[PDB]
């Protein structure tokens, strides 16, 4: 059945995964002077290509490639519109790897036809915590703890074949090439998530959404109005009302993050952080990169009490291409991204990010049940789609965890 996935270092079923009792490697050890050092080969019409993040005309084609062919809805409804500064953003986090970003150009016209992209990320992802358990009743806490220490390893993202390239086989060449390139860094693991079912994930969970601009949701096909909103005279205004939210934060001590947050944010997600099996540790650069605000990109709040920052949350932007209606051609969305409770509860802290949000024009607030998510989703009105996010590694073998164990937010 799976004529690429069967040859890779990744657990072949579920039944298999149901087996792994610890964290470990799937493949070969090797090393980097066993890893070819010429490219992949490719057919003589098209060429790699390793864009250059800081060249705008890169980032450029690479915004049109997935603007026009990268993930949509199951009914081919919305596609993700992620914008250049955004690209940048994630694509340049501190210390990333140019060659690890891997496109195919037509050689002819130097049409961008495929890109895959990995930037470096140092996870925890020794054997999770209901697994040592088990462990220490067997006498194996030593094998179970070998692979404790945070790694420094690949996150894979932003996969995509131009629409008229499909299904010629061109993904599994993308994928042996990023790898090469990966392993002749001398890395030998990756994480990367994926709306379909592949061989084979180690943690699910289903995205949630909480409404912001009800009448645009409907009007595009977003949302609906839900069949109990019939017994009603007026069906839109009670789910108006249903979804209103206050015009400015309710914590007093809320302010946007600045420069001068970044060591107290670092210390208070990472001790939060810890509590979860799989989770990245950021530097002091990571953190001021992945959350100091930008325009358009990234929106960073934190509560500040006494001159110490004690919570923070913060969201990003990812607009959709609505597939033809004559209103709207955008849906404006935010994504909760990392965030740290300490002087209040959850609910608390997240309705100011949904309150920071509405008032910045978006349209809906997204997230997938990791985290602690599944605190908040009903006191602040979340719904599930019909998405999930599966998250999978590449050459790690890892026991089954619930969603709400990781830690790691992909962007
Ligand atoms: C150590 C470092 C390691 C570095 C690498 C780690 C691994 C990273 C893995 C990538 C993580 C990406 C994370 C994200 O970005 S997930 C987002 C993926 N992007 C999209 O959905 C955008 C829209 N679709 C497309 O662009 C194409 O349909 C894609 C590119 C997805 C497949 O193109 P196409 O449809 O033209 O097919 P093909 O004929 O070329 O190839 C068919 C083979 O591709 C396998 N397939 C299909 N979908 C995916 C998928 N999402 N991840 C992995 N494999 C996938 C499929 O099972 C089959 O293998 P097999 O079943 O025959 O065995
Ligand atoms: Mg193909």
């Amino acid at each position: 059945a799976h004529a690429f996935w069967s040859t890779q270092p990744v657990p072949q079923t579920e039944d298999e995964t149901e087996k792994i009792v610890f964290a470990g490697p799937m493949d070969e050890p090797k090393t980097v002077a066993d890893i070819p050092e010429e490219p992949y080969p490719i057919a003589s019409t098209f060429e790699w290509w390793t864009p250059n993040m800081e060249a705008a005309d890169d980032i450029h084609a690479i915004y049109e490639l997935l603007r026009d062919n990268y993930v949509e809805d199951d009914d081919s409804m919305f596609r993700f519109n992620y914008s250049e500064e955004f690209l940048q953003w994630a694509l340049c986090p501190p210390n990333y790897i140019p060659d690890w970003h891997v496109a195919v150009r037509r050689k002819a016209d130097k049409k961008l036809l495929a890109f895959i992209a990995g930037v470096p990320v140092t996870l925890r992802m020794g054997t999770p915590k209901y697994m040592k358990v088990k462990a220490q009743e067997k006498g194996e806490g030593e094998e179970a703890a070998k692979y404790d220490e945070p790694r420094h390893i690949c996150e894979i993202n932003f996969l995509c074949v131009h629409k008229q390239l499909r299904e010629k086989r061109l993904a599994p060449i993308l994928i042996k090439e990023a790898t090469r390139r990966v392993n002749r860094t001398n890395v030998w693991q990756a994480v990367y998530t994926a709306g379909v079912l592949l061989p084979t994930p180690y943690a699910s969970g289903q995205y949630f959404h909480r409404s912001l601009n009800p009448e645009k949701l409907v009007e595009i096909r977003f949302s609906g109005i839900p069949a109990q909103y019939q017994k009603f005279q007026n069906p839109m205004a009670m789910l108006k009302r249903n979804y209103q939210l206050p015009s400015a934060p309710k914590n007093s001590g809320l302010r946007e993050m600045k420069p001068s947050d970044v060591p107290q944010v670092r210390r208070i997600l990472m001790n939060y952080l810890d509590s979860f099996d799989v989770g990245p540790v950021f530097s002091d650069a990571e953190i001021s990169h992945y959350l100091l605000p930008r325009d358009g990109v990234v929106f960073t709040y934190v509560v500040e009490n006494d001159k110490k920052v004690t919570d923070f949350f913060s969201f990003y932007r990812i607009p959709s291409t609505v597939i033809g209606n004559s209103n709207y051609n955008l849906l404006n969305a935010a994504y909760v991204h990392y965030y740290a409770a300490t002087s209040i509860p959850l609910h608390q802290l997240i309705l100011d990010l949904l309150i920071v949000a509405h008032s910045r024009g978006f349209d809906v607030c997204n997230m997938v049940e990791i985290l602690d998510n599944r605190s908040f989703v009903e006191q602040l009105k979340f719904g599930a789609g019909d998405g999930h996010l599966r998250y999978y590694f590449y050459n790690w073998a890892y026991p089954k965890i619930k969603p709400s164990q990781v830690a790691l937010v992909m962007l």
